[PDB]
């Protein structure tokens, strides 16, 4: 379990919290991130195994992607997301087709690496009010590229299934 806590301390100060769809989150000054085996808000998720990635895609990703904790990557984003019942009712082949064949989530995002490093956390199965916690780190000079990527994905068929989403932006403290 990785716990994201909006509060008065932590490795990240919070630049901004803005609504995207559905209910937003309360303001806080800092974000702490920490492992755990079990305040304005607190959110938890789990880094997990691949649900959609195929081998050729994994190869393509690992060849360009960067890791967390880069000295220059002093800006970050946390985007909590919940998809609709209609999404979760669909079968695996139908979700994969929307995710990649129609939305090209992977193929269209590859150009943004290595600039944008990412980590995905899953939390539907632990009863959290979101389904995913998406975490991104980048240099200040790539922030406009980052907001551009985000706007691109938010225009996709995949995103028509998002029913709650919040925009949190951070600066390394
Ligand atoms: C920076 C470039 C990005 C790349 C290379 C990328 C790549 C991926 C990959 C390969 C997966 C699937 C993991 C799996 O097989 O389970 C994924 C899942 C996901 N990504 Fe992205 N992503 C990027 C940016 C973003 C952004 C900016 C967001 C949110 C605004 C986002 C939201 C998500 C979500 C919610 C999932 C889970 C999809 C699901 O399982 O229903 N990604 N991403």
């Amino acid at each position: 379990f990785t716990v994201f806590t909006g509060g008065d301390s932590g490795a990240w100060s919070i630049l901004s919290v803005a609504p995207v769809i559905g209910e937003s989150l309360m303001a806080a000054s800092h974000l702490a991130i920490a492992p755990s085996l079990s305040t304005p808000w607190q959110l938890r998720g789990v880094a997990s195994h691949a649900r959609y990635v195929e081998r050729a895609e994994k190869i393509a990703l690992t060849s360009v992607q960067a890791g967390l904790g880069r000295n220059e990557a002093t800006r970050a984003a946390l985007i909590p997301i919940r998809k609709s019942a209609a999404w979760w009712e669909m079968t695996q082949d139908e979700r994969r087709a929307i995710f990649e064949d129609k939305s090209h989530h992977i193929a269209a995002s590859l150009k943004y690496l290595p600039a944008i490093a990412r980590q995905l956390y899953h939390c539907r199965d632990i009863g959290e009010p979101f389904d995913f916690l998406t975490w991104f780190e980048y240099a200040p000079e790539h922030a406009t590229m980052f907001e551009d990527l985000v706007g691109v994905l938010r225009a996709t068929e995949e995103w028509t299934y998002v029913e709650r989403e919040v925009d949190i932006r951070l600066a390394r403290a």
